[PDB]
């Protein structure tokens, strides 16, 4: 394309982009599992689990239906001493009461303070499973959501994707025959797609098939875009007529209807090929013949007076007035085509349309208010022991009075 | 456009839009932080911080693995007495067995009871925590997620949009220069999207970055669709073809081949500009010469006989046959176009075509089940007391029976 | 079509469909709740349902102002006995110590003990039912998550559907009158959407409404693509012109300029009504003519030689190069398209294009890894019985010496 004289005729280069065939994909099928197996202590995680399984069951039995619905496509010394006897009887009996409340203790804490400490505990494993089981379930809906929510035609995530491959993106791009270029477009434009094939409600199953697509490549074929705007031809305004995306591989030209087609940042991907012939007499307004062209006159039509690409703002000043906002200024044009550089001004008038530069804003951040939290609440170790001491000081006192009785007599 | 004369010609008038250009985007980055900080008590968090912190790891290294695969784009008294004083060492050693079962009592709670409960306190501190993580992090699984789930070109959802603004459409609408008609079609249409352009797994941290575009606004400027259907003349039919859409600005009419815009509701937002000229031959059939307009007569093709624009039905029911069902009636035509009305029936039958017309079907509602909760179960307070008093009753008695006998001897 | 000669023309046939029209929505309104009601004891779920109800807030705050920023559009022996009585005493005292300690145990459990266990069995139920709220908002997460995430335009869940006709899709095939083969292309392609008309955010509300089509099927109607390669003509090479694709209905033929048509697997979804009459000289390259077709020679242009469809590979290896890669040999041409099988190769070159034929991989699948677990600590009971049996062994000896004593005397 000669652009050193396609520019003065009215036709602007715009994106250029490269030429891929979507091709035939390839298939890898997953087993996705949403209820783990827990073994060992089944009484105290039981509560907890059903719980979870029914959360699984709310959620797949929807799938479970929709692919039967769809299956088809799927002295007086004695007097004096019974006074000493009947005060033993009543010290004999006060350590027979004693033993009752001892007792009562021991029944005390043996059936209502043990029982519940040991009930307890074995539910607060219950809940530590039940909390593990939502964190699970939450992994799986991060990756395999998408296909949840809808059996048919659905994006499928990186994290699915890591999965296939086992953690390891070395192996996706070999294995495919993708080049880093490759991978960027086919994740970009949501390339790779899935659907549920069959689901299990009672074991937690689907299976989830993925397909990969396999890009070919056309060798040096180039896809071009070209953007017309109108210039002024000894008073009056033209434009000139060219299909707006014409395919250029060496020497040769041919014309893409890319209405079919998808487009990423760097690439078209089509497929089968849309390339047709393209006649001689429109390949001389692109070779440098710069005649005929089908030059329109324009008389009673809306045409555009610019164009836009990769940020920049081109546009004829010449015919009519465009300014620069905010420094009050116009721009004059002394080529039919003048380009508005953007560190001038962010807004910028072409005629009646106003045309805003993108600019960049300030940093900002999502989180969590920090939260400090406080020790459990903690029981003392038990007291008691000098007070035993004493007991047994003062028992030693009665042991000792004894004896020395017994001495005497 | 002269549509009281080119309804006659066989042209409906279809739907209306307006005309945006879609500019270039404005940036603003956010940094995502999966994981809180939670300071104070460590030991009783350790465990659910642990396990929250795996989930996270789970998620982000595939994201982290994908932007480095990509990362080139991204007397006998003494015999008497002798029994007497056998029988107080009997109690004096009751006393001290008495003492020893306390102790076992002491022993059992200090060591048992009291370790288990100060235990267990701080592990239902720890399953507090874990229960936050895990509704902290669905919170971002909500807002971030599609972010998450696949690298490049998402979706931002409604609650990042908050964040970004922190809490505020109103300068949402005035930073960008937006209307409340540009925000709807923005959403819409999904016009807002984002990448992630870096990830650090260890500190949970996501590199967010969200592209909000600029549209403006081409004034006096109407995309204006016609609906061709063919119509009787002297006994047989032809069709009249015009360009589906045509832009209408003041006085001036262009082409616009919107095969590559994006079309909303109200709007039809294109990049750079789609307008053409338009030839003066057909420019008549719209301004009201409404002759030439290269009418063809069609004689071994398919045309259709209606067309439908905002629920309405218009059909050609004078060259062929048209009924309405569920009255059993048949519909006549007296103009070469009659306008159904949805008021008699909401199916219609033109030649072979059933067409249905919409109705609105009654309400629904999701929830779940409401469940009472019972109480905790409560241990009551120890109620001996009476049987102490008791036991201070019979020693006194002891007491007085003792003080009895001193006075007598 | 006259395929019999059309192939040796140069055109190949691609894929058939069918022709459906999208006609009017119906519409259904459902109310989300995402707070349910808990009854019974509230002090021990307060806590939790608290913070989770913050957690709605957080959700659904963007969701409303949303809503209202686009609201516009929404002897001595007495001296013996004095140390006996003394030695009474003594014990009296020790008994009294005892129940001192008796009663520090009481209050240790008590005041320290019992309060602890039932505040924290009590806190035992909010954890619990932090656990149910937490599963029960992921529920909805997976059914009206799209709709939280963006208020406009939203792809409705199956989970959503089955809810909005109560778990029964055979109620959903009768009353919109689809049939298995349009449920599945109106899944494929996302034709179901929602909106979310308003919300309150205090009860957690969520008002949702959800279009479902009324696509109606045009009697015999079939869509065929063709896909036209170069051909060889006395030693220079040749490209037939059609249109790509014609609809074919019996005996009739026109074009269908497919371009705002959503295409699926099996059918192409158009608005109104897309077919315009086909004029009589190109009807005879169908029909069986077979000349004039607008053959261009091409000079200078890049032309394709090849074409796929359901994985089959068609290619003009007569006029040019073409090979099976990893068995290292050419095809031979003796028609000027030759099929390429795939069951003897899985790459094609052809001319300077690799074709690549997708192949199937091996299963994999995604789990959490199993773990054990171990029992909760468990409490002993209280051993104590031995020792109060021989307490009362004691206490009768004491008791039989003392009646011994008041016999002697
Ligand atoms: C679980 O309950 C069963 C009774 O169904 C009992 O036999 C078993 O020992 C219990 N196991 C545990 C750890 O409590
Ligand atoms: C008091 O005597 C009891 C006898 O059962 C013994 O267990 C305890 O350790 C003694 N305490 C002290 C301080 O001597
Ligand atoms: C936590 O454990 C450390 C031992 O690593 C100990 O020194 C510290 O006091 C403990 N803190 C709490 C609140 O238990
Ligand atoms: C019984 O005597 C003990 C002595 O330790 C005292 O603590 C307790 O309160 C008294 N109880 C009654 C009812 O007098
Ligand atoms: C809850 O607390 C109130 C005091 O606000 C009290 O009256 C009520 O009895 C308590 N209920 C339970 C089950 O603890
Ligand atoms: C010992 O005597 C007490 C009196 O309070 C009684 O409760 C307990 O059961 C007796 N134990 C044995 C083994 O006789």
């Amino acid at each position: 394309l000669h652009y050193d004289s396609l520019s003065k005729v009215g036709i602007i280069k715009g994106l250029t982009y490269n030429y891929k065939i979507k091709g035939s994909p390839s298939t890898k099928l997953m087993v996705v599992k949403l209820i783990p197996n827990i073994d060992g202590v089944r009484n105290c995680t039981q509560k907890q689990f059903d719980e979870y399984k029914n959360l699984v069951k709310n959620v797949l039995e929807p799938v479970k239906l929709a692919l039967n619905a769809m299956l088809d496509n799927v002295a007086n010394m004695k007097n004096a001493i019974q006074n000493t006897n009947e005060a033993v009887k009543q010290l004999q009996l006060a350590n027979k009461q004693t033993l009752a409340v001892i007792d009562t203790i021991r029944g005390e804490i043996n059936n209502n303070i043990i029982p519940v400490i040991n009930q307890l505990s074995c539910d607060t494993i219950g809940l530590s499973v039940g909390i593990k089981l939502t964190q699970y379930y939450s992994e799986i809906l991060t990756a395999f959501g998408p296909a949840l929510q809808n059996p048919v035609n659905t994006r499928i995530t990186i994290q699915a994707i890591s999965s296939v491959f086992n953690r390891n993106f070395d192996e996706l791009l070999k294995i495919m025959g993708y080049t880093s270029g490759d991978l960027y477009e086919i994740l970009h434009s949501g390339l790779i797609r899935g659907n549920i094939i069959d689901v299990d409600v009672e074991a937690g199953y689907i299976a989830l098939e993925i397909e990969f697509p396999n890009l070919t490549l056309v060798p040096n074929a180039v896809v071009q875009e070209l953007m017309p705007i109108s210039y002024n031809v000894d008073g009056d305004e033209w434009v000139t007529l060219v299909p707006r995306f014409v395919l250029t591989r060496t020497t040769l030209l041919s014309n893409i209807d890319t209405s079919r087609c998808t487009v990423t940042e760097s690439s078209v991907i089509c497929d089968n090929d849309y390339a047709l012939p393209m006649s001689y007499e429109l390949i001389g307004c692109l070779q440098g013949d710069t005649s005929k062209c089908a030059r329109e006159k324009v008389v009673s039509s809306y045409v555009p007076r610019f164009a836009l690409s990769d940020g920049l703002v081109y546009a004829n000043c010449l015919n009519t007035i465009c300014r620069c906002m905010d420094t009050d200024t116009p721009i004059s044009q002394s080529t039919t085509v003048s380009l508005l550089d953007n560190k001038k001004c962010l807004v910028y008038q072409v005629g009646d349309i106003l045309i805003s530069v993108g600019s960049y804003l300030g940093e900002g951040e999502y989180s969590a208010d920090n939260v400090e939290l406080g020790p459990p609440v903690v029981i003392d170790k038990i007291d008691i022991g000098n007070q035993l001491a004493g007991i047994n000081q003062t028992l030693q006192n009665a042991e000792d009075y004894i004896e020395k009785s017994e001495e005497f007599l």
